[PDB]
């Protein structure tokens, strides 16, 4: 079937460009674990023609992995080969010839955005300003603009899936559900667009909805979307035009931007260029 | 939406939630108590399955589907549904409480907690292990008769109730097969590779005979007292390993007869595997001959 064909392809040593010798990777501490995989910090010797050791993150599966988890890992690898942008997590390669499948990616020293924010606190505890957050959103929007031009739909945009690198640079991560636009879903209900929920449709404009949820997570420094509303009742609330209210410590201009990402009609949402543009304008205008 | 079935709906105010017995990424099982449950006077200890805030539509759909399936099935070795609260908030599924937890959990504890395995409800012999497998085969026999495929048979998905009685659980992945005697779907499954029959892995086909393969894995689990299948082999290696005809070795605690039954469960051709009624008979014969 499709997976056996991808696994067999992958285990062929064909593209030397993305195949990294296992003996030059030294796995370090576990950065984090799910039910079916984990991320581990590592060092890689002579990665991509670089001197000495480069610190990397390594994604791998656990023993109880399903075909679904193996397909998402292989899918992520196949997608990140074609992308390069400063605010998208970089792929360095994979180990496909000795032991388990390992994906080698860019290390971002600070972890997930959601974590980084929940550690934080706002100011006019780690201290962040409105200019900081707007910077964050803008970085993500630039990365999303780039993806949308390559006609990639990310599907899983959320603060849990953005990483924070040195210099507080944002890296969009977790491409295992992405699809090249050019069945029941596995994206959490509370980040999905109404047409995704009712019609199982994903487009860049459903990424723009998810972006509005992610915007809300930023300004609330890691809040949980629609608190006290169970995922199962959200279908109905949204269909009748309820949305999250304007949060505390959030401007009228930011909130408007949010609400527009959540228009029922995908055509009436902004595109990522407009979202970037709004953010560029807010920042010059706050100096 | 979800259509209230009064036969099953339970008053939210009569349910009290306690500790988390365990959790995954998207959901939880919690220990609970239910007042005036299905006629019983007073409180009854039960277990409740529920979603977390990050739930996906697939996870909702699976919880609903476990609810659906459980309404139709009734057997001594299938976990009993009591009801659901599906109206004034989160969907809660109310099921029988099995006090020893999962089978894999229970067996792994008997490695270290005396009197342990011997050849108390904690003293275990090969005869007890044969019986646990037989109870499960009977429950699977009944499910196959009801035209279901479980798909996710594993020691982690069996519960151990008072009297060490086996209860098949975790019906979120089970599917009806009345037309065709198979369930197929185009996308990739969410059952762990190491329990999947070969034709499920390669061809996406699930039948009672792929549940037989998974039962075979479960037998190896049971005889290893909760061992991990294909120890140290990466999951993606199973495609090649299985198609080149390799199978797990006979574990040290296992009779020739028992291992023969396992290997029969893992025949490449699904028609060459025994059916659940044959498996139950094989296990009966083993039990009585000692
Ligand atoms: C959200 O990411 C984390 C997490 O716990 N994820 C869990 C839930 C998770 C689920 C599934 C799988 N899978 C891995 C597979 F191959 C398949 N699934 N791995 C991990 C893991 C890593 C993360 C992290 N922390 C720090 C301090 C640094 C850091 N740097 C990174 C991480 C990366 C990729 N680059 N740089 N990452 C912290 C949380
Ligand atoms: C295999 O089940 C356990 C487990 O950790 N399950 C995890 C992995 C898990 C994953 C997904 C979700 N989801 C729940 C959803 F709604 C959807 N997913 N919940 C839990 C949770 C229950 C279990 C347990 N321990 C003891 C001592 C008793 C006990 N008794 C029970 C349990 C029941 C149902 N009846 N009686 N159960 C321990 C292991």
């Amino acid at each position: 079937g499709p997976l056996s064909l991808s696994v067999d392809a992958f285990k062929i040593l064909e593209d030397p460009k993305w195949e990294f010798p296992r003996k030059n990777l030294v796995l370090g501490k576990t950065l984090g674990e799910g039910e079916f995989g984990k991320v581990v910090k590592a060092t890689a010797f002579h990665l991509k023609g670089r001197a000495g050791y480069t610190t990397v993150a390594v994604k791998m599966l656990k023993e109880n992995a399903s075909p679904s988890e193996l397909r998402d890992l292989l899918s992520e690898f196949n997608v990140l080969k074609q992308v390069n942008h400063p605010h998208v997590i970089k792929l360095y390669g994979a180990c496909s010839q000795d032991g388990p499948l390992l994906l080698i990616v860019e290390y971002a020293k600070y972890g997930s955005l959601r974590g980084f924010l929940r550690e934080s606190r706002k100011v006019g505890e780690r201290a962040l300003t409105m200019g900081d957050l707007i910077s964050f959103a803008w970085q993500i929007s630039q990365g999303m603009q780039y993806l949308a031009e390559m006609k990639l739909v990310h599907r899983d945009l959320a603060a849990r899936n953005i990483l924070v690198a040195e210099g507080r640079k944002m890296k969009i991560s977790d491409f295992g559900l992405s699809r090249d636009v050019y069945s029941q879903g596995r994206i959490p209900v509370k980040w999905m667009a109404i047409e995704s929920l009712f019609d199982h449709i994903y487009t860049t404009q459903s990424d723009v909805w998810s972006f509005g949820v992610l915007l809300w997570e930023i300004v609330t420094l890691g809040g949980n979307p629609y608190p006290g509303i169970p995922p199962e009742r959200l279908f109905n609330l949204l269909k009748t035009g309820h949305r999250m209210e304007r949060p505390d410590n959030c401007s009228e201009e930011m909130y408007r931007l949010m609400l527009q990402c959540w228009k029922q009609e995908p055509d009436k949402r902004p595109v990522f260029a407009d979202i970037s543009k709004d953010l560029e304008k807010m920042m010059v205008k706050r100096r």
